[PDB]
C-alpha cells in the first residue's frame, strides 16, 4: 500500500533528515513531539481517531521526502492536518486548526487576530503548504492505518474487554512512536498491536478450526517469528521514551 | 525534452475533454482562447515574453487530463501564471495575478476585495489548483522552447531582422493558436516557424559548404517534407482562425 | 497497446538505424523488403494469414530499439516468423522455420544438410535472435489488427464483398508498406485501409440517423480530415513505389 | 543495485512461492540449496568465485517475480550461471554449462549426447529461459557484491590475513544462505560479514582518530544497533542451516 512507501533501511536512515544534518537520535523526538500536538491540537475539534492518524502519516511520510531544516514542523501539522482533517468526512476551516495552534503552541503569548500581522503568513505558508505536501505524497488519498482489521478481529475471534480493549491502543502508539508507517503495512502492523495484548496478559488466543494461528487473519504472510520481532521492536521506543511509556506503565491499571 | 507530454491521437482527439461532450473545435477554441487570458493578461503585468510562453505550455498540458467545462481557463490561467512566473525568476503576487484577472475577465464589474469571501474563497483555490497543475505536469518544470533556437538559427545564418521578427513572431502562434507544444519538439517547432516565413517573405537561405542543410543544425532529424508538411497545418491552423489570422495579416500591412 | 509502439513522427524519422547512416526511405526500404521475408516466406509454411501479420508487427517493432545495419532482416525474419507462430497457438519446427529460409534466401544452392558443418554453426543463431527479440518485446504476444474491425465494419454497414477485399488487401500495405502500426492504433488504422478502398470502388455508406458518421461508431475520436490525411498519406506513400503499386494496380486487372 | 530490488520483510514473507504452495522455510531451502548447485557446480566450470557470486544474486531476485514451483533451479542455475559468466569476461559454452549440470546433478546417469532430443530440447530453453530472466531482471546485469568493501576495508585498517579470510569467506554465505541481496546493500552487507568474524575471531579494529567508527567509512549509513541486528540475524540463519554452518565452522579447525 502501495509498496513505494515501504523500502528497507536503505531509505530508512537515508531520509532527508537522516542525512541533511540530523542525527538519528534527533528524529524519533522530532516526529513524536510534533506528533504529540497532532493528538492534542487535533484532539480538540472533536477530531476522530480517524482524523488523528491520517495526519500522523501526513507528517511522518511528508517529512519522509521533506526536511525539518527548512519547514515549520510544529506548524506543519496544520498542513498534514489540513488535508487529513479535510480528507476525512469532517473537514474544517483556515483558522479552526490554526487558532488553537496558538493555544497548544503559544500557551502564554497574547491573543491572535485575523487583521493582525499574524494569520497572514500563517494563511500564507500553511495555506500554501497544502500545495507543498500532496505532490510529494503523489496527490494520493489512500491510507488505511493498521486498525480496521484489529477492530475487526475482535468479535469474530471473540476477544474480551481487556484484550480487544487493549487492541485499539497499540496501533495508535505505533503511529506516535515507531516507523512502521513507511515500512510495515497496516495489516502486519495489526497482528503486533493485537499481539501486545496477549503478549501482555498471555491470552494466547487459541488456534483456529484447523490449527490455524490468529495472526493469519489480518494478513496471510504474518508469521510468528517475524511478528515476534516486530513487537519486540515496539519494546525499543517504549523502553526509552519516558513520556508515554509511563502511560502504558499504568494505563493497564483499569480493565480488570 | 520529455516523453510524457507527446501523445498520439491522443491528439487531443480522445482527451478527457472529449469524454464529456465538447466539440473538437471548441476545446481547440478553449486552448487558444485560454492563451488570451494569459498572453493579454501577462501583458498587463509587464512580464517577460518568455515568462508567458511557458505559461501557455502548462495550460495546454493541464487540460491533457482535465476539461475546460469543469476547470475553466478563465481562472486556470493565473494559476499557471504562478508556476511559470516564479520559475522564470520574476513572479508576481497571487493577488496581482488575480488583480489582472478581474480587469481582464470582468473589465466592468467593480474592483474585487481582499477581505471578501468572493476573493478568499478562490484564494486557497489558486494555491490549491496551483497544486492540481503543480503535479499534473509530473512536477516537470524543465521545458524547451522554439524561440531560443530561432534566434541562433537566424543569427548563425545571417538572417535579417524584419524577417527574423517573422521567425520569432511565428513562434508565438505555435503555442497560443496551435497545440504544437504537445505534438512536436522545440528543435522541431522552430524549423516550422522558419520554413513558413521563408515563403511569406519569398526567401531561400544560402547554406552550408559541408553538404548539410540549415534545418539540420537546430535538429539533424528534421525533414523537408515534414517542414512543408507542417507548414500546411500551421498556416491552415491560422487559415481558419479568422480572429487571430487577419490581425496577423494586418501586421504585415505596414511591413513593406 | 499503450505506447512505445506508437512512436512520434519525430521518433521514427530518427530511428536508431538513423544514428548509423540509413535513409528514412532506405530503412523504409529495408523494412518492407524485410517484410517480404515474412509474408512471402510464411506463405510457404501454410501459416495463418494473421499469424504472419503479427510477425511483421514484431519485425516493425524489433527495430524500434535495434538496427538494420547490425541485424539484417535477411535473418531476423525467421526469428520473428517464430515468435509469431508459437504466439498464434501454432508454432513451427526450428528446422522447418529455418528450412524455409534457404529456399527463400538461397534459391539456388543444392539442398542443405542437417548434419553439415554449414548447418550446425548457424543453428543457435535462430535460437539466439529469437530471445533477443522475444524479450525486447516484453513478451507482448497480445496485438490487435486493423482487419477484424475491417471485417465487421464492412458488414455492419453492409459494404460489398469486392470492396471488402479491397479493404483486407489494404492492411498488407498499411503494415508491410507503411509503418502505420507504429503511428496509429488498430481501430484507427483500419479506417485508413477502408477510407482508401471505399473510394476506389466508388462507394458511399449511408449512415447514422443521429447526425454522426460511420467512422465515429467504430471510433468516436477518428476524423475525416485525419481519415483523408492518412488515406492521402497512404496513397501518397504508394506514389513512391512504382514497383508494388503496378502489381497492386494489376491485382484488380481481373476484377476491375 | 539499483532500485526495486530490495524488498521489505513482510514483502519477503509474501513471496511468489507463498501464493502457490511453498513453506516459508521451504522456498528459503530452495534458494540456499540452489546455491549449492552454483558454487560446487561452477567449480566444474572452473569459474571465478565472484563470477558465481553474481549468479546466486540473479536466482535470489528472479524468484521475487517468478516461482520455484514452475521454474526448477535444476536448470535455473545453469541459466543464471550463463548471464554471470559472460558478464564476467570469461563465460562458458551453452553446451558445457549444461554438460556441467549433469556431472553435478546426475553423477550416475549416462553421458549426455550433443545430437539428442534431450540435449537439443533444453538447448532452446537455456536461451529461452535465459531470456525470461534477461527480461525479468529489468535487464539489470549489473549487480554489486558484499566482497569489494570487505577487501579494501581490511586493507584500509591494515587487518591481518587470518582475519581477512574470516571477512571474505563470510561474504560467500551472506549470498547463498540468506537473502540480504534483496534486503540490504553491498556497503551494508560487507559490514555484516565483518561484524561476525569480529566476534568469531575475537577482534575489534581501532580506527580513525576523529571520534568516528569504521562502519561509517564502508558506509556512512550503517549503525551498530543494526550491526548486531544483522550479525544476530546471520548467526541464527546458519543455526537453521546445520549443513553450511559446521562446514564454515570446521574451516577454523583445519585452520590449524
Amino acid at each position: 500500500n502501495n509498496k513505494r512507501w515501504y523500502f528497507t533501511r536503505e531509505q530508512l536512515e537515508n531520509s532527508p533528515s537522516r542525512r541533511f544534518g540530523v542525527d538519528p537520535d534527533k528524529e524519533l523526538s522530532y516526529r513524536q513531539q510534533a506528533a504529540n500536538l497532532l493528538q492534542d491540537m487535533g484532539q480538540r475539534l472533536n477530531v476522530s481517531q480517524l482524523t488523528i492518524n491520517t495526519a500522523i502519516v501526513y507528517m511522518h511520510r511528508f517529512y519522509m521526502i521533506q526536511s525539518f531544516t527548512r519547514f515549520p514542523g510544529n506548524s506543519v501539522a496544520p498542513a498534514a492536518l489540513f488535508l487529513a482533517a479535510k480528507v476525512e468526512e469532517q473537514p474544517k476551516k483556515l483558522e479552526h486548526v490554526i487558532k488553537v495552534a496558538h493555544t497548544c503552541l503559544h500557551p502564554q503569548e497574547s491573543l491572535p487576530d485575523t487583521r493582525s500581522e499574524a494569520y497572514l503568513q500563517q494563511v500564507q505558508d500553511l495555506v500554501i503548504l497544502e500545495s507543498i505536501i500532496l505532490q510529494t505524497l503523489g496527490f494520493e488519498l489512500t491510507i488505511d492505518h493498521p486498525h480496521t482489521h484489529v477492530v475487526k478481529c475482535t468479535q469474530l475471534v471473540r476477544a474480551s474487554k481487556d484484550l480487544a480493549q487493549t487492541s485499539y491502543f497499540m496501533a495508535t502508539n505505533s503511529l506516535h512512536l515507531t516507523t512502521f508507517s513507511l515500512q510495515y503495512t497496516p495489516p502486519v502492523v495489526a497482528c503486533v498491536c493485537i499481539h501486545l495484548a496477549c503478549k501482555w496478559s498471555n491470552w494466547e488466543i487459541p488456534v483456529s478450526t484447523d490449527g490455524k494461528h490468529w495472526w493469519e487473519y489480518v494478513d496471510a504472510t504474518v508469521t510468528l517469528e517475524l511478528l515476534d520481532e516486530l513487537t519486540h521492536e515496539f519494546l525499543q521506543i517504549l523502553e526509552k521514551t519516558p513520556n508515554r511509556l509511563k502511560r502504558i506503565w499504568n494505563w493497564r491499571a483499569c480493565e480488570a
